[PDB]
């Protein structure tokens, strides 16, 4: 499954709640915060359906997108809360030999080209894990794609630079809970 | 007109969201996920404080149904009043009325179909001489009355989930989804 | 008797409180989150004792709608994971079809117990199958007639509380915590 | 302020929502999940008042306590969301240079002996940040303490081994949302 597909055919900024200091820094809102949560909940169910059998090593990729790792884990925890079974789980943050013979879940916020995840997978596999599966919230339909496709995808978004929820721009838009396309005004205002 | 959901867009495939297993064959598509509703409802609260709130607000919920939306909408409204340095008094009430005279009356509805409910309701409310009468409807069914505040404009399909029910079923369904012919015959 | 708050709450400066309500409160008895956690368990106690026959949830007016909405949400949450289509009736009543029904009366606060005793007397003449009362708050008061609800959220001291579901002359609705009103705020918002 | 003080002098398990597979693994619930959130919300406000405004560096200490770090930041980001000002913020993790000239906030889940923090504070202060302040969800009231006190304290708990929310035990109890006292059955089952 390609996940929730958003074609090239989001929302107007006036239809949702937006921080006033970001009003001119955004073009449109692609994915409202609540829509992310609902999809993330289903993602957690998909993961726990196949991977959630026993002990899980959930790896968060750093840096950028910790909010998605936190929310995904909460939904996963909520499922364990009603499983009639005490299930242990390892939670760590990649940027070692603990992964050997484990069910590893790599969690990423966004995959653009796919170079990051391809490098990361070719390194985790250098050890001896039972299996490595990757769950990503966002996946760009970009011509810059190397070809990689995650095992779990939340949203498939157009090839536009997005901010909000878990994605920041020079450590801005962290208080922005919606996934939104940055504008040239915001891109320039928050330049490093 | 609010968040428009056109006829040509299919909505959301049931495979993409969390749905009660007992409602699996009873739904066709998910139009509006629960989180989408809350986000839109949050903005609607801001729109209410924009045009209203200059005077004492009387929040009117209409029975039956839509109490869930009335509850959520007021929560966002009360949240806006929390960040104010002024203690805002607000009156809540439920109808099928002397309290309305000289007040800003907000009639909260979950869905508008034929529009006959609101037309009959408006006329009676403005008889009691309010300072302002406005209507907040979560859903407007594309089936000559237009609300002041609209959450979503949905196609002509019988929807259930979130505040909306069918023979008191689908109350546990948090998403606004289109009912199927199976579910229609099932819970008739 | 549910969570017991003895005569022996919290300081206002330890929680998130509306600045305009600073002088109007003495103490915070029950933070909003603590209400939610207890309400969640209450909903399970209801399903374990009333989830046998179709439930007619009756909300008592005025006040207590917020507790009614939250209680139902946790109830509906249990129905989602039941793998069964469970129909539920919701309705409202005031200071005044139920025959052979499993009726759940939802109240926010029981003080003297006169309201519920009167209500229960009225409902039982329609001859329902079962009547049970779930109250969020129950006061330890000498003015109590002796009535005890089937489901209790919190047993609180004999103090006039506001917040969450309880208002005072249409004030304190934005207050999410159950808190004791002060003489300052009570005289400030008097009608 | 010493934070919300829980005396040695908690809540019964039968009053709150608790997973069935942890039933015999717990003695008593000290802090329900919702109570934590209400307190964490106030802490975030204290933080933003005192060290907020401009740029801060949020450091989470590994391992454990990521949950409290996530929730505290959510409340912080909620504050910045309604501030009418674009506030930048660094989020980072560290396990025992960018910090220099910045407002460093160390976020801990629990402080017991205080050996972890005094060591951590000494290292961070070497890089001459503009200031270093520490927010701990739980401060364990114990004579084993070195005498260190955080700038921000959520709860001052008795000297009992607690699990839940952000405190795990051999990677168990991660699904437990309430801070509860572990039993001997659970301390041996998850050995
Ligand atoms: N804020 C923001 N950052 C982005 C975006 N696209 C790429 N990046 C850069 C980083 C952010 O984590 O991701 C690259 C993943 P890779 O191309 O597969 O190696 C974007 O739309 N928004
Ligand atoms: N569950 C469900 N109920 C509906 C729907 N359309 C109409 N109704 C009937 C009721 C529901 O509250 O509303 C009527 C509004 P009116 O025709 O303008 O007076 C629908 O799509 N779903
Ligand atoms: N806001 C507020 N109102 C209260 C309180 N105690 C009593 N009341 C009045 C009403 C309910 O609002 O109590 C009637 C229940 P009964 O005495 O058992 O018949 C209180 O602490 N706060
Ligand atoms: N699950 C649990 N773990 C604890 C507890 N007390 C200490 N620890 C261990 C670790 C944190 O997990 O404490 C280090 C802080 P320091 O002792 O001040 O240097 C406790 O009550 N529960
Ligand atoms: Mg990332
Ligand atoms: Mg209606
Ligand atoms: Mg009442
Ligand atoms: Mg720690």
């Amino acid at each position: 499954s390609p996940g929730v597909v958003i074609s090239d055919d989001g929302y107007d900024l006036d239809l949702f709640a937006i921080p006033n200091h970001y009003a001119e820094d955004l073009e449109r809102v692609f994915i409202p915060h609540g829509l992310i949560m609902d999809r993330t909940e289903r993602l957690a169910r998909d993961v726990m359906k196949e991977m959630g059998g026993h002990h899980i090593v959930a790896l968060c990729v750093l840096k950028g997108g910790y909010k998605f790792f936190a929310d995904l884990l909460d939904y996963i925890k909520a499922l364990n809360r009603n499983s009639d079974r005490s299930i242990p789980m390892t939670v760590d943050f990649i940027r070692l030999s603990t992964l050997t013979g484990k069910n590893v879940l790599i969690v990423e916020d966004i995959i653009d080209t796919g170079k990051t995840m391809q490098t990361l997978l070719s390194l985790v596999r250098q050890y001896n894990p039972k299996m490595v599966k990757v769950a990503s919230l966002l996946v760009k339909r970009t011509p810059r794609s190397v070809g990689y496709k995650p095992d779990f995808v939340g949203f498939e978004i157009p090839d536009k630079f997005v901010v909000g929820y878990a994605l920041d721009y020079n450590e801005y838009f962290r208080d922005l809970n919606h996934v939104a396309v940055i504008s040239e005004t915001g891109k320039a205002k928050y330049k490093a």
